[PDB]
């Protein structure tokens, strides 16, 4: 339980953060790259259970590959019902994309 | 900032070791090629963009091996030496690779 967590923290950072990276205006092919990732990512989530539901989750919920400000949206709405299937508090999406800098600006 | 690279570093390489740590011990051809195809994704997303540059260049030199959990927990220690090595940070023993990532799951 204590490593689960710990692993699934620094998953979403790292997700959220590679999200708000993400072009403003996308080219088709980065797109297409963006879509297959993510079905990837849900695919090899290490954790079985969580895997299962997210891979179901984004069958729901589509990656929004658009753009930067899509995409990161999608990623704390995706998180959020997460955090509602947990019992866990529902996460402000509102400054979603300061909330996550890559320190590579 | 230099901060916040670093935290999104430490996040994403928990992650990265943690999935490779979970992949089968003996996966079937499409989950090899899933992993193939999602390491590319993953040094072509990497939210940094000299980081990615110079992270596609190294899984180019040094090609993701995804016959087992074993070899790939094993390659991803290596690469993960190749940037360390890079930074001019220290070169950690991959002897324990696997049981040092554990999903705890
Ligand atoms: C793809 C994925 C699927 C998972 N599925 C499950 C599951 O099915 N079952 C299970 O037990 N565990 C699951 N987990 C684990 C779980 O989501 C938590 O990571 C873990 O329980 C630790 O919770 P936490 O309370 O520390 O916060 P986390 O949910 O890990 O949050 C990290 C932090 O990010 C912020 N945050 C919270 N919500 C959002 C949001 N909506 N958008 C942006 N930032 C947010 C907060 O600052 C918070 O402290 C999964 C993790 C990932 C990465
Ligand atoms: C794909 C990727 C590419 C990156 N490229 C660059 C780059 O080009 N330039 C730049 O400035 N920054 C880059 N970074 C960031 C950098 O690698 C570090 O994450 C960061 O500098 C913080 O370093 P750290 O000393 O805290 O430990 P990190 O290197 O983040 O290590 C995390 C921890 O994992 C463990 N660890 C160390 N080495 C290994 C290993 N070989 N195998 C398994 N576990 C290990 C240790 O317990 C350590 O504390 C990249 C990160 C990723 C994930």
């Amino acid at each position: 339980d204590k490593v689960k967590k710990e692993v699934g923290r620094a998953s979403w950072k790292y997700f959220h953060t590679l999200l708000a990276r993400f072009p403003d205006e996308p080219t088709p092919e980065e797109r297409e790259k963006l879509h297959t990732f993510i079905g990837l990512y849900a695919e090899l989530y290490p954790c079985g259970e969580c895997s299962y539901h997210f891979v179901k989750l984004i069958e729901k919920y589509p990656v929004q590959t658009s753009s930067r400000t899509a995409a990161a949206m999608w990623g704390c709405h995706i998180h959020n019902k997460v955090n509602e299937y947990l019992k866990k508090d529902i996460y402000d999406c509102a400054t979603i994309l300061e909330d996550y800098d890559c320190g590579c600006s």
